[PDB]
């Protein structure tokens, strides 16, 4: 029985089914309270609220689900017919985040994939049959941030305009994504100033809006 799975049931014993908000509070009550986990959590939360606003994504991928509170987040706010795909590699954690999805309703907006970004990145246009990404959000292993963003270009998943979001440019950090989005000319950089999940601990979200090749 793991911290995962009890989240999980922590929300499914005291949320609402439907009910998206009441399910972002119990596993923020929860990772409160009984047991910190790497949820974007409220603070950054609400500056991804602020984005997605700004920006109304037709379709956005998002690397990393974990217990799908960051999928729960975006998918309450995309526009009728507007779409996100996730890329969860742990088969435990893709099979919480469906559920975590399920229980808050928002299965139709959302497509879970368990795979690894790597496999799963070359894959969007033939087999999902996807043009451009709108936005990106990042949220998975820190050194593989730079990695992923170098492949999404290469496989022309990017338009001038794609917005691209990172979690934890502070803690953990990604040193070499953030050097690299903030020295290249393709992209333009907005830093947001937040902090850690849970904790009284700087963090921030940076914005890199790609500029085409
Ligand atoms: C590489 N390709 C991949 N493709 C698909 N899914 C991938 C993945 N890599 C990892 N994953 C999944 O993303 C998730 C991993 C995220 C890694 N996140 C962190 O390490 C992290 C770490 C902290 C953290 C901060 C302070 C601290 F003291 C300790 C930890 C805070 C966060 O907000 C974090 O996001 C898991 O669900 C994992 O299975
Ligand atoms: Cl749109
Ligand atoms: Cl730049
Ligand atoms: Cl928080
Ligand atoms: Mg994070």
């Amino acid at each position: 029985d793991t911290k995962e799975q009890r989240i999980l049931r922590y929300v499914q014993q005291n949320a609402k089914p439907g009910d998206p908000q009441s399910v972002l509070e119990a596993i923020d009550t929860y990772c409160t309270q009984k047991e910190w986990a790497m949820n974007v959590g409220d603070a950054k939360g609400q500056i991804m609220d602020a984005v997605i606003r700004e920006y109304s994504p037709s379709l956005v991928l998002e690397l990393g689900a974990y217990c799908g509170y960051s999928a729960v987040r975006m998918a309450r706010l995309l526009q009728p017919g507007a779409r996100l795909l996730t890329m969860e590699m742990n088969p435990d954690y893709a099979a919480i985040t469906q559920q975590m999805l399920n229980f808050a309703g928002l299965q139709d907006k959302v497509t879970i994939l368990n795979g690894a970004s790597q496999d799963l990145i070359p894959q969007l246009k033939k087999k999902y049959d996807v043009d451009t990404l709108d936005m990106v959000f990042l949220d998975h292993w820190k050194d593989r941030y730079l990695p992923d963003t170098l492949l999404l270009e290469k496989c022309g998943l990017l338009r001038k305009g794609t917005v691209l979001l990172a979690d934890n440019v502070i803690v953990p950090g990604t040193p070499d994504f953030l050097a690299y989005v903030r020295g290249s000319s393709s992209f333009e950089c907005t830093h947001y100033s937040s902090y850690l999940e849970y904790m009284k601990v700087v963090d921030g979200l940076e914005k890199a809006i790609y500029q085409g090749p």
